[PDB]
């Protein structure tokens, strides 16, 4: 009997997607609870730590995206092949994460100009760096991967926020990240899924 | 193995590692490093800051991606993937606390760091203890996770001697059982005695 999974995040992709992309390509079936926030007023006081996303598996919970996406990626084999990429990979996922963090207000902000004001304000300090460093990882990478010689939660990772970052990026300078975008985004199981997905803003 | 841990001249971030290397009574070298020689070493980091671990020449950057690599070599990462998966969830979840109360920590002058952590103490500092005193009431064996000590044990230990002075675990018996249990414990009471007095 498998493993029933529930993920809880708001209907949008933000800190989820990650986990979801990890489903889609493992092609393992879950349930994606996406809730309002006033479902979210009731909900939150009965999580470990006040937040989403969050999973249920079997009837036991687990928070932190972080968290999640370690548990899934081992069991999904998208941890690489021993601890030490296993612990490169994770470290790679925790980068990324200062980088979503101070994209948040820009994510957020509807209003164009003031939406590109906060990344113009991002760009030098945090976004091109982000471009530089992972056009290297992968340019020393014989495979095409960010750890390793297989696809892992830190393509994904990478891959995702990529993708988030489409509008205001110019992958032509950087060729290893567009190579890379568009091979993990053909992948089978992230292709469909990316179709298929709710379109939200955030 | 050769480890090398790269850090200030603190406990910070670096500590929980520190602690993991003291229970496991694992040797290291200790590497502390001043402001000044870090803006020479920040851009041959993967990332860009401490920690970092070098183990024999390759480097691991990322405080919890070192915490999970020492926590799984040293059997403090529970007894499967869930207990490893919720022992992570735990230091995640500190490091969100550890990032509100950063410009706490480096504010030297005491009115005003006493008002940067007044404005932290219901948000923040209050839920924190409420979680983790029942975690601890949830497990027979006084352990934040599982049976046995985890890094999510020296997690809250370690947040709790940083908050030594501005809490009272009066209401709070398991984590003041806690606190003492841990402390307790061969090798982390004599890193606890040995390491370098430091303000952060
Ligand atoms: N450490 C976290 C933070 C998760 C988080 O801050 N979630 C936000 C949404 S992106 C949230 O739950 N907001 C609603 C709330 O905090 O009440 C994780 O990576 O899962
Ligand atoms: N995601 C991090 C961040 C580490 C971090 O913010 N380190 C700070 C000291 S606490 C630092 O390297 N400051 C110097 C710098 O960023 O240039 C980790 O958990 O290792």
């Amino acid at each position: 009997q498998m493993e029933k999974y529930t993920l809880t995040y708001f209907n949008g992709r933000g800190r989820a997607e990650v986990i979801r992309l990890l489903f889609a390509l493992a092609n393992v079936s879950y349930e994606d609870n996406r809730i309002t926030r006033d479902e979210w007023k009731y909900l939150k006081p009965r999580t470990p730590f006040g937040h989403v996303p969050m999973l249920n598996v079997s009837g036991n919970v687990l928070g932190e995206s972080h968290a999640i996406e370690l548990l899934l990626g081992g069991r999904f084999g998208l941890l690489g092949t021993n601890d030490w990429e296993e612990a490169k990979i994770m470290a790679v996922v925790l980068n990324i994460d200062e980088l979503f963090q101070k994209l948040i207000p820009w994510t957020h902000e509807k209003n164009t100009t003031k939406k590109a004001e906060l990344f113009r304000n991002l760009s030098e300090s945090d976004v091109m760096p982000f471009l530089g460093r992972y056009e290297k990882f992968l340019k020393e990478s014989t495979t095409g991967h960010i750890v390793g010689n297989k696809v892992s939660v830190a393509d994904l990772t990478v891959f995702n926020m990529l993708m988030t970052l489409d509008d205001e990026v110019k992958l032509e300078e950087y060729p290893q990240l567009a190579s890379f975008v568009n091979k993990i985004g053909q992948m089978p199981g992230i292709k469909e899924w990316i179709k298929k997905r709710p379109k939200t803003y955030f």
